[PDB]
């Protein structure tokens, strides 16, 4: 009902996290991210992931995504996941460690497997994404097919994603 | 100047309501919500509609739609309409009864018929939608000849649209 | 460090600017605004530019643009340039004076030149746009050959955009 917040996050003055949200050590939040639990609940925010402004996460009272704690959550995000301007992450969601969402995209009722990296003003619905899959800018990923045919990831677009952060 | 507010609707004490608005008996306003009749005015927004967070409703000063009772709106938003995270609905512009307008999508300079689904990261600009039509994810009809094409509505996409809302 | 507000700009209290920007004469900024240089400094904001509920400006800590002063920013934005509702200017980004930058569009890591319309749901990303280009609705432009192809603006869509503000 009350989120946890690690001694060891750190989290805007301004940003706004209600219900049950658990927000690991390192994670940054900035000014103007909101995190709603009061729908869909729990939500968990894994060690060193990064929340920029304009990011809004949710979740539907409804459907749940295994955590890697075997645990049931509405919002399962991993370690080092960063979450960029104007993202919109939407219970039921899981994505995986060392994933990158970028500018005004949309991951709902999806898993997206570990070290992905998700362009600009994408979405992501209703798919299971392998790990280390690339989704371009601009792509509208909204079945099985789609997610299994995207290309992998290369170095060059983990350089990125740091770069971004 | 003054918005008028049913008793009976259900509007969040941060969302933000200025100027010339009717909201009727049942509405729901979210936190994050911003509806300024400051530019173009009046705007309706008729019984038991749903605006999620991230959601606004604007108005060019000049351009008005028809509203049912034949008086001139900005905004028209008819019954059990959905107005989904960070939607816009721009006016002029009309939505019909049952309308559903998905995450990020935009209705802007346009008229939409009862009972039409647009699905997520959709525009609709300068067209007449017929009642009861389809706009999948991602799409860009902005010409009334893509408008006359689009498919119907199905069953299950009602469901949808309920099981969002 | 602080902005610096030109006594003839016309700043809404609600608005957030943060850090070494330097907003102009005539300049008009909507309530809920962000523009934050605490991470890219400084920003330019010209002459008589506008911006609209929803707009961000931000900039990467690295990376930077020529001004027409010969001075290096994270974000250039010339004189009369309307950034309109939703729209997000990431830097290093250098808008011309009279650019329009549609609703829900984002530029960054480009340059557009002056006189450019830019429309609804477009991404300019990693590109440099020739001065009087028209970029229409729905646009993914992430290559210099894209950018290179784009038509000319004509009379119709300045028209577009002056009705727009
Ligand atoms: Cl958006
Ligand atoms: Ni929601
Ligand atoms: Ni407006
Ligand atoms: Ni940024």
């Amino acid at each position: 009902a009350e989120p946890y917040i690690d001694p060891a996050a750190q989290v805007h003055a301004i940003a706004s996290i209600i219900g049950d949200v658990r927000i690991a050590a390192g994670v940054r939040v900035a000014a103007g991210v909101s995190i709603r639990a009061d729908e869909g609940a729990p939500f968990q925010v894994g060690k060193e992931s990064i929340l920029q402004e304009g990011a809004v996460i949710h979740g539907l009272e409804y459907g749940r995504v295994l955590g890697d704690d075997q645990a049931d959550y509405s919002v399962w995000i991993g370690q080092r996941v960063a979450i960029t301007h104007k993202a919109l992450i939407h219970g039921p969601a899981y994505l995986g460690d060392d994933c990158f969402v970028g500018f005004r995209s949309t991951v709902f009722n999806a898993r997206v497997g570990a070290g992905s990296v998700i362009m600009m003003h994408a979405l992501v619905q209703d798919v299971e994404i392998p790990p280390g899959r690339y989704v371009p800018s601009g792509a509208i990923i909204t079945t099985q097919q789609q997610a299994d045919r995207l290309p992998e990831v290369r170095p060059e677009d983990r350089e990125f994603a740091r770069h971004i952060i």
